[PDB]
């Protein structure tokens, strides 16, 4: 799975406007339903997108990050 550009923009809006980091399972279902209007996507793709960003935040907080 690779998000479409529009899906990425929506995911970043949720991440930076709502400050979502670890959505509930109900949130993942609702987010997936909206993202599906812009292309293929499954709920686990949303779960892992937020998980991958947690790892990226940890990298940005290291000395050489």
């Amino acid at each position: 799975w690779t998000p479409t550009t529009e899906q990425i923009k929506i995911l970043k809006e949720l991440y930076y406007n709502n400050a979502i980091r670890s959505p509930t399972a109900d949130q993942i279902q609702k987010i997936t339903a909206r993202l599906r209007q812009f292309g293929k996507i499954e709920g686990k793709n949303v779960f892992y997108w937020f998980q991958n960003h947690k790892a990226r935040e940890r990298q940005k907080k290291r000395f050489n990050g």
